[PDB]
């Protein structure tokens, strides 16, 4: 009788002070959302443009009033983006609420700050921005958000996330679900408290060390069902929370293959049967529901709640079988010259910091040459009453060395921007930034970053 | 119409115009703010902790209404300064937001000891602050300057009068025992939600916001207990946009001694009174014509805000002076070219100069100490309203509206002044000491929509 999952039991969630359960909601079952593909403005071969509009609206969620929402081109989240590698990509940023925000586009190998759309790229109502790049990075699942320092808690509570997909040569290439809304779908895991007319408030649900209430939302969706019309499907998991964890696992312990995480596939597909998520990881699995019958039912769970059934219909079997490897790991070598630079993430309430000091907009934390790598040791320094902190650095793609001078879990050997560090623990990342800019590395706890678990470092080319 | 703005621009021709109405709520005694205890005080040096908390205050029947405070639960203690006197402050946030302690009329150094959008302070941490004002006697405020929101922590009640004390000011036969002779009088309005609950993102509007219940010193519908001939009635105009027309019952005339950053060169005989945001205004009543139990009542166009309950007063004899202080104008440095500032748009398109604020950018250079001509326009025409153009770290005097005489209570110092639409007032400006200074419109909603730039004074 131990734990399932690859974190530390005693850091969970469920262990602390004002640890918020989740509750099943009384609202009609329904099928889930799945974000409309974000049509370009115009597009070729070579070159895309978007248009991404900022807009505050009205979503029915539960039955009764409407719940006031924001998202992007739509009045909650926002339709899905798709990006490729190597092809130069053009985005309209529009700004149409009462409040000026930021478009942070987690993952993106992008210049900064003004691209990467963090602290320093403002966007005022009324106003637009245009930015342009092209990524060089390996197929995944980033996501937009938006970045204001502060309220990030705020604006993603109002409903300010998209999920973002990059399509690459290889990934095409591989035998995969890719039929998006059929077979491959996001599932963006969230979670809200409704209060009167089915309304959020969230500076009255505010706690300094993490905002969660009992009502899971997946998508946009309460308690929803989605429909199996294949034997194989793709699920995007997305930990798109204030604070929750997800410990994810089907009633009857089904199978499912992780075969992405943040920032590439996996280099070799990895079983599950449990799966945890911290604040802002990605994890690409394939389910396989082919020992099912036509009208049953499998209920997807975290911990003992259930969050989505899959509804099994007909399908054609699907003999096709994965690779024993999925993706070259091509590691950088360490730079010797470079020593290994030691991050502290410290306290807890408004008691939290980096290295001693709370994020200042106008004072560098660090510098880093590009091109060079560097190992960063990152450590979770609260006790016992500990919780498990998501580190994340905006601008890079990192690879995961060790944990505690252990091997990292089975499922870190991938390229990431987000690991989830227990308390007490020091892990060891490799990290190298490919383009000059200021970016951002913090505590993806959004409510410690908005608190001030949040640093900078500048990058330059010698 | 009796005031000196031009009506036609006034806030209730405006299109989403909130009329105040009289609230229900029981008459009761108008609540003057406390003045802050020192921590320790000696002649040359006083010690204050200014502590930013969040908590819940009677205001409607029923339930309270949870308010923000600076050393209590809504608005603040009264701070005071002296001329001369080095100062010793010390910032605690104990609020669940990150914010910010401006001194609105200060001569302090920028950009950490003006608190102004660079000065943030956490949740839980502390800042330590000091200064000695070289300025005259006047009245001033704190209050949170987070860019943004200014507009919403100001809504939760992050407001405090500030009186700065000088051996000029003492030497006047003015009302001067404070609460009993001597009241703050700060002009607020809200709107009241359920459970007599606040909430500023409701009630947002991109051109102001305004709401129908009038709130003085954190109280509704106030009455105050007058036990002499003469009050001293220290004004400020504490709202978000709302304008404030203030006349008494019998159009009772009342003397102006005092504006934003001195006392006025003459006293200024009135029977109706106009104030912009952030104004302040400093009024000598005298109520030597009334009788136990009359009451008079202080009102804001048509609306009743405060009534004043007279009760046996000794007879007050003293006059005022012809003058109450001298006002010595810097000479604008001649090698120095007229600064044109233009305020324009409004809704979303408010800028300044053609852009909107950014943190990161300085939009304008001026030596310290050398005084310069600046030029403020306000574009805006038919849908007009009265923009009150503030400046950080100094006090300018107001030279010409429209190339015509100010107005007749501009002719003290001043940190903020209402521009009329289409309107260009000339004001002399110098900065004494070096910083980083944001200069805006202090309807606040635009200040956070960007009507906002900043200057960088340096030595020469
Ligand atoms: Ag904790
Ligand atoms: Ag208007
Ligand atoms: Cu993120
Ligand atoms: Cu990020
Ligand atoms: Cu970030
Ligand atoms: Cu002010
Ligand atoms: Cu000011
Ligand atoms: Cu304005
Ligand atoms: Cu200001």
């Amino acid at each position: 009788n131990y734990t399932d999952y690859f974190f530390d039991e005693p850091a969970f969630d469920l262990h602390d002070g004002g640890y918020v359960p989740l509750e099943v909601s009384d609202a009609p079952e329904k099928p889930l959302n799945v974000p409309p593909l974000l049509k370009p403005d115009k597009e070729t071969a070579t070159d895309v443009y978007y248009t991404v509009t900022a807009e505050a609206g009205e979503t029915q969620l539960l039955p009764g009033a409407k719940t006031k929402t924001w998202g992007y081109n739509t009045s909650l989240l926002g339709q899905t983006i798709v990006y490729r590698r190597g092809q130069h990509t053009h985005v309209t940023l529009k700004n149409t609420l009462p409040e000026l925000t930021t478009f942070h586009w987690h993952g993106a190998n992008v210049s900064g700050p003004y691209v990467d759309g963090g602290c320093h790229a403002p966007v005022y109502p009324g106003e637009s921005k245009h930015i342009d790049f092209t990524l060089e990075q390996p197929a995944t699942t980033l996501w937009l958000h938006a970045h204001p320092c502060p309220s990030t808690a705020e604006q993603v509570w109002h409903g300010l996330a998209a999920m973002v997909i990059v399509k690459d040569d290889h990934e095409a290439s591989l035998p995969l679900p890719r039929n998006y809304g059929v077979d491959d779908i996001p599932v963006i895991l969230q979670d809200r408290r409704f209060h009167e007319n089915n309304q959020w408030d969230y500076r009255a649900d505010y706690d300094p060390d993490g905002v969660a209430g009992p009502t899971a939302m997946i998508n946009g969706t309460i308690n929803p069902y989605f429909d199996v019309t294949t034997q194989k499907v793709r699920l995007r998991f997305l930990n798109g929370a204030n604070r929750r964890e997800w410990r994810l696992h089907f009633a009857d312990d089904l199978p499912f293959t992780q075969i992405g995480g943040d920032g590439s596939l996996l280099p070799e597909p990895v079983k599950f049967t449990h799966l945890m998520l911290t604040c802002a990881e990605r994890a690409e699995v394939i389910v396989d529901f082919g020992q099912y019958h036509e009208g049953d039912e499998v209920t997807l769970y975290t911990d003992d709640v259930p969050l989505l059934k899959f509804r099994i219909h007909a399908f054609k079997p699907d003999q096709t079988t994965l690779p024993d490897k999925l993706f070259d790991v091509k590691a950088p070598v360490v730079d010797p010259a470079l020593p290994v630079r030691h991050v502290v993430m410290q306290g807890m309430d408004e008691g939290v910091a980096i290295d001693g000091k709370k994020f200042a907009m106008q004072r560098i934390d660090a510098t880093q040459p590009i091109g060079k790598a560097q190992y960063w040791d990152v450590t979770n320094s609260n006790d016992a009453p500990g919780m498990v902190h998501p580190f994340h650095v905006h601008g890079t793609q990192f690879l995961v060395l060790s944990r505690n001078g252990h091997a990292p879990y089975p499922n870190e050997h991938g390229f990431k921007d987000t690991i989830g560090v227990n308390p007490g623990e020091t892990v060891r990342l490799l990290v190298r930034f490919d383009l000059p800019g200021v970016y951002m590395y913090h505590c993806h706890i959004i409510e410690h970053e908005d608190g001030g678990m949040m640093a900078q470092i500048e990058t330059f080319d010698p």
